[PDB]
């Protein structure tokens, strides 16, 4: 028996939710593909269920989008930062229910689930100031008589595909960025977060429904590995903004640049914590501890390898094993509750396979390593002493919470085996040398597209160009200036005077 | 017998060219690849040799490369500028014996030789305040006790490959702006404009040497396909700045995502001219005329569309046609000519060919068409018309001076035809109608990465980013913020403070 | 008896207005000084009373306010956005009764008491997002091993003075940059919009207590030159942003120049259209309509100079003839209205002395010129022809719908006498030459800080930095990056090597 | 006799100076003031003699640098670099010979003559990429048809009015930007450096007429206070950059700030040192003693101040007064000379009066603090200590090699007592503390224009904007977008579009 039928959760009603839902918006709602059931990773029961995208229903999707492009796009960047506000405003009013909502089919803890859907309505607010703002120089041309500029304008269609670890806010934060450069976008989620993303779908839908404007500037087409191939093979779509693994990543970027398309690209993470002598452990211990077991380790920033001096390296961690053992775990919507569980039954299977990999490669479980002995998807969380920093699983993300120890002495090795890896996309050391910190911001520190000093992997915020290098793909969301990559620069001569070309000898007229 | 052992040709010398030249810098001169011969397009006669790089010549000079870049990384942006202004000088110095080299084997007409040069030499002084102004913003956080900045870091090692037709400058506007933003440079040429790249990179490699520093800053490993497909899949590159054709753009880029590297794309050109009923045909006739036949056909921003509106067709037709009858044929370095060779034998083979599919698709040649019975690569301007404005031969680069025209009636439709073509480098639109220019330069407007107004399609200055969109790559060159595509991007959240994270129930220390 | 004590004006109690009210906030409500009384333009009856600030009320708010500023500039700046978000909502909440006490107390017509604070509301949110970006650029340092930064602060305090015509948003554009860019607010209101001033304030002051904020963030001192003069004077007050006549701008830039502060001035202004031969005379006779008659001719971006070329010239006028005779005249807050009262009696003296003025010195009233009978300050609308460019009277900024028409032959001369006037805040010209209207934007054309082609000259929005050059002051508002003048910058050369001097020849 | 006439400085003759040389230069040269005698600091022998701008002159040179606009304004930016490069260039080849004629007419030492002539040339060669580049953003009109465009123009007529400290440099840097920008400039040198304004006006004078361009858009008018003053109440000079004492500075501010005209004022500074107690006090000894003496103390960027922490006091001023001793004083062009002379005998005499004010005060002088019996305005560097920090003297700018040394505990108190002055212009702390650091250059740290942290006061660059707050006068100088303050902005709104105004119940047409 699904959830949403059960009494207790009659609440999911108040996101429009029910039985069966459609998986496709373009103004009209629909779904002619497959069938979804998504599950809740707490006890693995069903919730509801989906209908997705067939080919027929993206065609006809991309179509209306496309049409819908030609009004949005005459509309004042000014007054799209309005409908962008409205949004905000709208998902406020339903930020409760939408957060329990990615704690029951996602299964980060409630605190997380709310915080992600406060984080959409913050890019919103910001979106509505930047969209006042975005624009390119008047630059002085060296021809007397004639202006230079550089035009910003929309790409057109943004095809939207993100990952299951954050349902909302990185749909969110693509969003917001791309309807205020006046893109009309195309949306496919984790088909295993599918009613997060009709619940989202719905509150964007009713508020340009009410302000007159075609749904399709906002589709939805929900569906697997086919629609987003369908998506990445697509010329009619301009920008291509995929949030996923690497290994899915590649062939996605692959297919875009084979027909000259745009690609934006947030892919995996292999993230470093780096803590010298110098470190202030009361700061270490905490912040390391967080930033590896938060969100049972599924985040992109997640802390996956920890350098620590041979110095301190033995009391780090052992103050680490002494706070594992307080992480509460339990239920997501549990307010008391630190840690929920992985978000499929196969994350488990991983999981063990890591562990075991690391075990063979030379590794030493010093906490956790065991699958839980509950219903849903539960994992202890790990700490693995001994393998070398140029170990294969280390080398290796494994979306789950196992965070693998080294030691070192020096800063020149330490910030090498941070940037040894494929990943690149957050880094962070703690320390208090003046001269160290600017050099780990320096060309000889790290690779990453996030580099943090005294603040974990996960330390990031609207403000700043979100992304990072190598084989993270190399894209940019949210604040500084990442709206340039939702739009087309051209640069611009205009001759407003009255004078003629030089002949060169040639009698014209 | 060589060119250059000819006593009217002893100029050569100056330039350091001998009878076999080495085609490997490092900071040591070799090459022990295939020894090419290059050829004035003028006369089909041998200038001199240049020996190439052998695949080992290419891996030591990359080694030599990213060594030199630990040295070249640390030292300050302002001191990069210095020695770019000391480029720009040292070129300064050799103006018109380099000019004329340009002039003598590619087969420009000597005042584009001698003004390409001059062109590195702009952007080289360009470059030098520049220098002081690259970097990102501080931005205010929102935790407190922390500082928000965003650093941008030389990315390292970038390979640039560069097309025969502007074998100096293409190469300069990358060198200058990526040796500003702390990058070591390889450069591997157009084969046929191999003692351009020698002598290029003896001046470059003089000032180097003079300030002690090491040459590989600026390595040069002449070769053809093989070297640059090397380039394209050597994971040591972390930039390739590739400028040529589009079939070859394609597979360049694709090598390099496949290894989640970065390219610079500038590729192919079918740049259209529209002169609408309004247009001041004095200023059109001349700008249309120049844009087609200058350089022969051969620049990336040639006029190879011309659409007209039906009432001045005719009209612009023959004003065209008698304005091409006065265009003066000769040696590129003769005083006071117009028109020079095509640069190759094939390249001439390819102007007869799309003549030959233009009249077979129904078109009618008014002017041209045919070889010049003269020593080189000699064919003559040709104006083209009655083709359908969506005919195959129409919609393909055909590098020579073919000019096709057509006609249009309304606004809406001649818009679409500008965009429809897989191209999207240059347009340019000659009318006085105020709301027709901005609807041009706005979202309903042309899709191309330069959008001219009065100015022929060539109409380009340093002040502004330079590039185009679609199956023209999407790079970007020179001004505006192009020299972040030559850095990375970072995010840095520093913590000064002294505040610990909230302990969530969980005992510390 | 009081406006505010009779029912049909009981709307004003949801505001928190009363028959006699504070007119100094601190965080505290108070005022010891002298008790004012405002009144509606529309027909001269008193609303309600002010109790104006003290000296002793003065000392202690500054001193207040910059204790307050210890506080709030520790505030990361995305978080003071977060307040001026919620005043943004805030005023959305009281947006009726507040549109109609300005139209009451002020004497706008109601959809523009509304508009204004809809003007306020929209720049709330635009500071939102902008408090997340506020900052200077890393530099590359020419020193190795050295970090080269350009750094933001707050200024501290920022004393606003502003003028009665927009009574809100004035103040508002000034609040909300101020407030995102780490400063503290004294706000010292036009006498006679002062009910409109304490409203605003009661607003602002619900929201900073709700959220445990000291109250002095944004202070209230109500008062008139004195206090105007107190704060041009104040060391304490680090930027002074003043917005009024140039003549009382003057005073003030001199007084805070002469203590080295920093000074804001968006002063008079005296704005001319132009349109050529070829212009729409469909776009351009509305457009000047409204420009000049709009708000009563009390906007500081108010057309008053129209010069038009010769061959138009006799039919544009005839058609604004037409056009102004169906000007509906009214109350402010009744419907279809289009043209509200004078703000006050010495605003008609004033309309009439320009009126004889400008006939003595060879003009014509083709239009209007006179007093309407009528309960309230109401004049008619006014179309003056014949005067010579240079006159003295069409020199001067009257603020009044008064109109003067000149005739123009080459583009030379015409730009020549939109620059030539002493006020240099908005211009506009009308016509459809793609070269001279770049000719127009050029070194060689207009002189003002607001440069528009084929709209009016009250033409301008919150994205663009607002102000004017010349004795308009040289201040910005709003847009671009106008929220440096309300911040200091600051060059920093950070030295993170271990790398000594040089000794030259020195033994350390 | 005059120094010019003695063949030992024959050199005088390579910069175009003779007995008497006009002070006035428009189009021609001229001179109907006073006659004023300018003498080597070194050894008070008059050098030569300046002819000074009458009122007549003044007159004349304003109106024809006014009509000059007219032709300089429409030259492009870039084209405007051109000449401010060429500017560069001439400069480069008298650099020896103006270097020389700075330290003979100022009292500098050599190296910092020719120092300052290559802080000119290093501006000319930053101001010409800066041509390319100066211009406001193209923003999105919340009005459909409309575009909104911020312009930026000229000022007009540019009067610059400099120093005697830096006679070259700090009008220089006004010179670069303000003609790149499209102004003319007016200059008033210090009337003790006439020489050097005139010789460097002839520098500019040969490139300007060598480029068929009207003299007047570098005018001179050499004169006193009198000259200056009728700048400052002149409509015609639309920008008066002003930089010299705060006390002249005051009122040449009021007398602008009356007629609504513009001033860049960059005036007096009392900039003070900060040693923490965590200080490497091998840095902090040398930088102290190189920034009080420096210049003999006649830096606007001169340390004046030195709060030292109490557990470190005692023996960090023990090592500067031992290495004080070590100070190698004479004349000003000869090698290994460190301190010249003051620049006047006027000097020297209000250097003696701050030390028996100093002493009445409380203070103890621990080094120095006598004249030297030698020819010329020579003076002891000098040491003060135990002054109390709010002592008259302490916060006056006294123009000479003074240093007041005070204790300091806490770090709260000490930021005070650098911002408690009236001064405002340079600021520095010596620490590696992370917090302070960050502190100091927050909201609740110095409160002066230039901010440095481990680099004494004299620490600036071209990049940053050069200024300082309070009573240093709010301008700003060189980098960063300084070159806005010798611009207009203009915020324009153009309608395009074929639409109509609301009628609002009107009939029109
Ligand atoms: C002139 O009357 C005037 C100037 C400025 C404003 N603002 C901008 C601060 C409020 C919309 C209103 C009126």
């Amino acid at each position: 028996t699904l959830l949403i039928n059960q009494p207790q959760y009659a609440w999911l009603k108040e996101l429009g939710l029910r039985e069966e839902n459609e998986g496709v918006y373009n103004g009209s709602w629909g779904g002619r593909g497959e069938v979804i059931t998504t599950y809740c990773p707490a006890n693995n029961e069903p919730i509801a269920r989906v209908r997705q995208a067939s080919v027929a229903d993206y065609e006809e999707t991309v179509k209306k989008a496309r049409e819908a492009w030609k009004i949005w796009a005459d509309i004042p960047a000014p007054k799209r930062g309005e409908i962008v506000r409205q949004i905000g405003d709208a998902l406020r009013e339903k930020i409760q229910v939408l957060g329990s909502l990615v704690s029951l089919e996602m299964g980060k803890i409630l605190v997380e689930g709310v915080g992600e859907v406060q984080e959409y309505v913050d890019i919103c607010d910001y979106a509505v100031g930047l969209s006042r703002m975005i624009g390119g120089p008047i630059l002085p041309s060296e021809r007397s008589g004639h202006a230079l500029i550089e035009q910003w304008n929309p790409v057109g269609l943004v095809g939207i595909i993100t990952a299951f670890n954050f349902p909302v806010a990185v749909y969110g934060w693509n969003n917001a960025i791309a309807m205020i450069c006046g893109n009309v976008c195309l949306w496919k989620g984790a088909p295993t977060t599918s009613l997060i993303s009709v619940a989202v779908t719905k509150i964007i839908a009713k508020v340009l429904e009410d302000n007159k404007l075609p749904g399709a500037i906002c589709s939805l087409t929900c569906g697997g590995a086919d629609i987003g191939t369908a998506m990445a093979k697509d010329e009619r779509v301009n920008l291509l903004s995929f949030t996923g693994s690497t290994q899915v990543g590649k062939q996605v970027g692959l297919m875009v640049q084979e027909r000259f398309g745009r690609s934006l690209l947030e892919l995996g993470g292999n993230n470093a914590i780096i803590a010298f002598e110098d470190a202030d452990l009361s700061l270490v211990v905490p912040s390391a501890l967080f930033a590896a077991v938060g969100t049972a380790g599924q985040r992109c920033t997640t802390a996956r390898r920890l350098f620590i001096h041979e110095s301190i390296h033995d009391e780090v961690v052992n103050r680490l094993k002494k706070a594992y053992a307080q992480i509460r775990v339990g239920n997501p919507w549990d307010p008391n509750v630190l840690y929920g569980p992985l978000h499929t039954k196969q994350a488990v299977s991983m999981f063990l396979g890591a562990v075991e990999e690391a075990k063979k490669e030379g590794g030493t479980v010093v906490y956790g390593g065991k699958v839980m002995d509950r219903p849903g998807n539960y994992v202890e969380p790990t700490i693995v002493t001994g393998l070398g920093h140029d170990a294969s699983i280390a080398h290796t993300e494994t979306f789950a919470p196992i965070l693998y120890v080294f030691k070192f002495k020096n800063e020149e090795e330490v910030f090498a085996w941070n940037n040894e890896v494929k990943q690149g996309l957050s880094s962070s050391i703690f320390t208090k040398d003046l001269g160290r910190i600017f050099r780990w911001l320096g060309p000889k520190g790290s690779d990453c597209g996030i580099v943090n000093v005294n603040i974990p992997t996960s330390g990031a915020e609207i403000g700043g160009a979100f992304g990072g290098e190598k084989h993270t793909g190399g894209g940019r969301e949210s604040g500084s200036d990442a709206w340039k990559q939702y739009m087309r620069r051209s640069t611009c001569t205009i001759n407003y005077s009255k004078d003629l070309p030089l002949a060169q000898g040639i009698k014209f007229q």
